[PDB]
């Protein structure tokens, strides 16, 4: 029911704050977006711009996704974001994550008309 497009914003759009202040950020935001229902998510990243700049990276650099299909696209500079891992402690339903946050660029993957990011990738 939800759009993959829909799905990556809930997942990884986070334009309210600049950066994280906080450690326990990824804590507060998994659990805020339900990442954490029925099994604590692995690994997350978040992104600190707005909407409009992260589509606009399906038009930047094309490069290949981790899985070898050809729909991913870098962006050219960097951007404000905060990456989340799970602690190896962490047991459902205790999640528990490491925050970091970053300068990189992110590589997102791309579909649809509009042809909009519908998974993040990774890092850089």
């Amino acid at each position: 029911k939800e759009t993959a497009a829909a799905k990556f914003e809930r997942q990884h759009m986070d334009s309210s704050t600049s950066a994280a202040s906080s450690s326990n950020y990824c804590n507060q935001m998994m659990k805020s977006r339900n990442l954490t229902k029925d099994r604590c998510k692995p690994v997350n990243t978040f992104v600190h711009e707005s909407l409009a700049d992260v589509q606009a990276v399906c038009s930047q650099k094309n490069v290949a996704c981790k899985n070898g299909q050809t729909n991913c696209y870098q962006s050219y500079s960097t951007m404000s974001i905060t990456d989340c891992r799970e602690t190896g402690s962490s047991k459902y339903p205790n999640c528990a994550y490491k925050t970091t946050q970053a300068n990189k660029h992110i590589i997102v993957a791309c579909e649809g008309n509009p042809y909009v990011p519908v998974h993040f990738d990774a890092s850089v």
